């Protein structure tokens, strides 16, 4: 049987993207720039804070000094950090808490494989810290998803090979990273978005220990 499950945060455990989008939209509103909507925001995922700000400024050809740029990046982050103070156990996706309990009770290791720079805080706010054996630090990852590095790191941080692990992801890049690490992917979403060559469930209520064991046995 598999020995570990490697979780992404966003789109699996919780909607982590939303508060970043909110904070960017608020910043843009404050300075009179229109166009920070959800399709635009897809262009900010995985992008640095400063490169993200520059994209927003570019929507209006808005010119700013280095000092004003620094203030704006700071303000968005301040607002974001304020917003995430309100994260709670209610922000946990359906099925995930029970899955975590069942994995733990079966002595299956649990690791986070997320780019989130606020992963540990967010798991604390959701009261999930005690279920996690390790969190892979994204600051120590040389290459982001779809590179496998962060999944390999998450497996290693719990003392297993990725080949002993299942990875859970909602993104095409994350599924590729899981494949390339040697772990077994189980996607959440649509085959239209994630491909027809992996096991996919339509939402996180389908991620149960019994389903993961079935999948493992049938691979
Ligand atoms: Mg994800």
């Amino acid at each position: 049987m598999f020995k570990a499950v490697l979780f992404d945060l966003d789109g699996v455990i919780t909607d982590a993207a939303e508060y970043h989008f909110r904070a960017w939209k608020a910043l843009a509103e404050e300075i009179g720039i229109n166009g920070v909507d959800r399709q635009f925001n897809e262009q900010l995922k995985g992008v640095s804070r400063e490169d993200s700000l520059q994209k927003i400024l570019d929507l209006a050809d808005k010119k700013v000094s280095a000092e004003e740029f620094k203030e704006l990046a700071k303000r968005k982050n301040d607002n974001y950090v304020k917003m995430i103070q309100d994260v709670s156990p209610a922000d946990v996706y359906p099925g995930i808490l029970q899955l975590l309990k069942d994995l733990r009770s079966n002595k299956i290791k649990i690791a986070l494989a997320s780019a989130s720079k606020n992963g540990p805080f967010l798991l604390e706010r959701m009261n999930l810290t005690g279920y996690f054996d390790a969190i892979a630090d994204p600051a120590e990852v040389a290459a982001s998803k779809p590179a496998p590095d962060i999944f390999i790191a998450a497996a290693h941080a719990v003392g297993v090979a990725p080949s002993e692990s299942i990875g859970l992801e909602d993104s095409q890049a994350g599924i590729q990273a899981i494949k390339d690490s040697g772990a077994l992917p189980i996607g959440v979403g649509r085959p239209e978005d994630l491909g027809d060559d992996i096991v996919i469930v339509p939402d996180t209520s389908h991620y149960t220990l019994e389903f993961l064991k079935e999948v493992w046995l049938q691979k």
